[PDB]
């Protein structure tokens, strides 16, 4: 998936992993969100079910169950570039990142000045 980074997945890998795809695995790949409210979003995994959640450690995790640890905050930057503070980091303003060359798992470093937090899941031809 497109972001103004190196545009990957934020693929739970099957081995317990958060990370981006060079090579994408079709499956394990971690990205689709279920909005529960307003700006909050779920991002599940219709293929590996797993939901990316956000730890204190300062990485993302592929969590089974919904917390708000997983629920992102639709930050979105108006232009289609969703940008999420993990509901759980709002006081670290933790957002979703993507990891340059084939990672995703982040924290500290992911705030608004990484192209890492601005993706693209929304109609637009650079999805």
């Amino acid at each position: 998936l497109y972001c103004s980074n190196g545009g990957h997945f934020l693929r739970i890998l099957p081995d317990g992993t958060v990370d981006g795809t060079r090579d994408r695995s079709d499956q394990h790949i971690q990205l689709q969100l279920s909005a529960e409210s307003v700006g909050e979003v779920y991002i599940k995994s219709t293929e590996t079910g797993q939901y990316l959640a956000m730890d204190t450690d300062g990485l993302l995790y592929g969590s089974q169950t919904p917390n708000e640890e997983c629920l992102f905050l639709e930050r979105l930057e108006e232009n289609h570039y969703n940008t999420y503070i993990s509901k759980k980091h709002a006081e670290k303003n933790w957002f979703v990142g993507l990891k340059k060359n084939g990672s995703c798992k982040r924290g500290p470093r992911t705030h608004y000045g990484q192209k890492a937090i601005l993706f693209l899941p929304l109609p637009v031809s650079s999805d």
